[PDB]
């Protein structure tokens, strides 16, 4: 295996037995990326344990696989390790049982049920300005990723399943300390070094009934969906809920379990972690700051209400999250496996073969992005905007394959920015670590949580 990219003529470091090139993880896969960016070029490939991974850059290659080939030839994603149940969760489930889970669910997001959610969304955002007014009262440090996360609970849970679990009230709540252990994957961590490394584990762990999440938080989201399905069936808004209720009457329990598991996960810690890098940016960014508060002003003067459309004409505050979004990508790398042989642009791919999209190091790349360190919303900008490549930049994914949720995620992020901002003003403090490292983890997140000082406008 581990002379495959050699034999093809692609360079690449050079691995170790068993472990391939994964010590080269050390300092974050991220970093990695970047190196072998630089040190190679276009095209690289190194190796996950014995497992082949093949990275590309060039766009129109992007374009291929993402979009072209999907269906046909890069459908998948790669497994990580025993799953047991989720193993029907759309984002891990593969070819025929993924799609149909796809147009089952896609409905959820149309523009008409967007609208709705707005007045649903704007109680939480009222409760999140008064939690935080009550920071700005005692003046004590912030720590965002506990209220901007009780939000994005509260906010995906109500919108989801019409249940309001009030975590904006209920600093303990079971649901937030639950799904905030789901997935700690960790390189650090042997158990989840050992099945990257060692693939052929995960059959085993699977019949051990030994999974990546931890059962006993997979069995609350268990009991706690079930408990939200039945005040449905048994009460005298047609939602992501209802849209799996549908199906059954070929959606079986577990399975709808597995889909709300996603939705949850997504809402609470993607949508506050994005949350905390914008407002990290913004308070060691005094002058965007305050130029996106103008803009708010502007277009709702006096604290008026946000609204759907008001959201979607707020130019600066768009520029502020994709900026963010470029130096902070929840996607780091985006992948998919190769299903069957193939050529594209050129470069012959073998069955089997990872493709990877080192987006991180791609949204970094002197090549595309003048002072790529720089937080700079202006690049975005009408002028600018066009000069961006659509496949070179891709937060969300790109293809049949890319975020459900992302129009959801936009307007939910933008509609909490605004009542935040039209409301106070986030400097950094003492507890504020500047500059901000991100953790070696699996998932996006910094070491040491963001903490920030509020302070009423
Ligand atoms: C060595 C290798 C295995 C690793 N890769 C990475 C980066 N890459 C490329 C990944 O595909 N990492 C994977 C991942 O994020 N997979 C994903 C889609 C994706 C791809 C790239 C960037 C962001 C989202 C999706 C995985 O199926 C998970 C599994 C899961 C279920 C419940 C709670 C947590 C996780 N599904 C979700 O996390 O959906 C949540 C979300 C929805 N939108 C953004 S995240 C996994 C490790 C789970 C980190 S470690
Ligand atoms: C700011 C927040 C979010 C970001 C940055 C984001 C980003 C992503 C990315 C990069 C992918 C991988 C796409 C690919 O591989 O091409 C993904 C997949 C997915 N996201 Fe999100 N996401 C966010 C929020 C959400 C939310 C809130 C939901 C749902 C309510 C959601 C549901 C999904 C699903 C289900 C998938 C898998 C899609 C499939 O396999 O068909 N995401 N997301």
């Amino acid at each position: 295996s581990h002379g495959l990219f050699k034999k093809l003529g692609i360079p690449g470091p050079t691995p170790l037995p068993f472990l391939g090139n994964i010590l080269s993880y050390h300092k974050g896969f991220c970093m990695f990326d970047m190196e072998c960016h630089k040190k190679y070029g276009k095209v690289w490939g190194f190796y996950d344990g014995q497992q082949p991974v093949l990275a590309i850059t060039d766009p129109d290659m992007i374009k291929t696989v993402l979009v072209k080939e999907c269906y046909s030839v890069f459908t998948n994603r790669r497994p990580f390790g025993p799953v047991g149940f989720m193993k029907s969760a759309i984002s891990i489930a593969e070819d025929e049982e993924w799609k149909r889970l796809r147009s089952l669910l896609s409905p959820t997001f149309t523009s008409g049920k967007l609208k709705e959610m707005v007045p649903i969304i704007a109680q939480y955002g009222d409760v999140l300005v008064r939690n935080l007014r009550r920071e700005a009262e005692t003046g004590k440090p912030v720590t965002l990723k506990d209220v901007f996360g009780a939000y994005s609970m509260d906010v995906i849970t109500s919108t989801s399943f019409g249940v309001n679990i009030d975590s904006l009230n209920n600093p303990q709540d079971p649901f937030v300390e639950n799904t905030k252990k789901l997935l700690r994957f960790d390189f650090l961590d042997p158990f989840f070094l050992s099945i990257t490394v060692f693939p052929f584990l995960i059959p085993i762990l699977e019949v051990l009934n030994i999974c990546v999440f931890p059962r006993e938080v997979t069995n609350f989201l268990r009991k706690s969906v079930k408990r939200m399905k039945e005040s449905r069936l048994e009460d005298t808004r047609v939602d992501f809920l209802q849209l799996m209720i549908d199906s059954q009457n070929a959606l079986s329990d577990l399975e709808l379990v597995a889909q709300s598991i996603i939705f949850i996960f997504a809402g609470y810690e993607t949508t506050s972690s994005v949350l905390s890098f914008i407002m990290y940016e913004l308070a060691t960014h005094p002058d965007v700051q305050q130029k996106l508060q103008e803009e708010i002003d502007a277009v709702l003067p006096n604290k008026a209400p946000p609204t759907y459309d008001t959201v979607l004409q707020m130019e600066y505050l768009d520029m502020v999250v994709n900026e963010t979004l470029r130096l902070f990508p929840i996607a780091m790398r985006l992948e998919r496996v190769c299903k069957k042989d193939v050529e594209i642009n050129g470069m012959f791919i073998p069955k089997g073969v990872v493709v990877m999209i080192p987006s991180y190091a791609l949204h970094r790349d002197p090549k595309y992005w003048t002072e790529p360190e720089k937080f700079l919303p202006e690049r975005f900008s009408k002028k600018n905007k066009d000069n961006i490549d659509p496949y070179i930049y891709t937060p969300f994914g790109s293809g049949p394959r890319n975020c459900i949720g992302m129009r959801f995620a936009l307007m939910n992020m933008k509609l909490a920015l605004i009542r935040v901002l039209q409301n106070f003003s986030f400097k950094p403090c003492k507890e504020t670590q500047i500059p901000l490292k991100l953790s070696l983890g699996g998932l996006l997140q910094p070491e040491k949580p963001v903490v920030l000082k509020v302070e009423s406008r």
